[PDB]
């Protein structure tokens, strides 16, 4: 029911397995792993990319009960920047005057 399965090794997978079209390790070698993030839906319209992996956040993370408490993808949304100031092993780089005309998501190098 309430297990913590653990961020880092959680995303750790989902990295591995690909299951967002965009979100991988860039460099698996030393743990660079890159999300493309919700950047088109600021709070939740244009927000399905990692809809996924964010609406699992009430569940993976043990915040939301599907039939007991509100599915509230608002809170969601920050909860999964949480993550991102969190563990002091990932480093966030969403550039900022370079590569800005494709997709911009955030590139975060995970440590041992």
């Amino acid at each position: 029911p309430v297990e913590r399965m653990r961020m880092r090794p959680w995303l750790e997978e989902q990295i591995n397995s690909n299951t967002i079209p965009g979100l991988k390790w860039l460099n698996k070698e030393k743990k660079i792993f890159q999300i493309p993030w919700m950047h088109a839906a600021r709070h939740g319209w244009d927000v399905e990319k990692d809809a996924p992996l964010f609406r699992n956040w009430a569940i993976h993370t043990g915040k939301h009960q599907p039939g007991i408490d509100k599915p509230d993808p608002k809170t969601w949304k920050a909860n999964f920047r949480c993550a991102m100031n969190s563990l002091p092993d990932i480093e966030e780089v969403k550039d900022r005057s370079i590569k800005k005309g494709n997709n911009a998501f955030r590139v975060y190098r995970m440590l041992p």
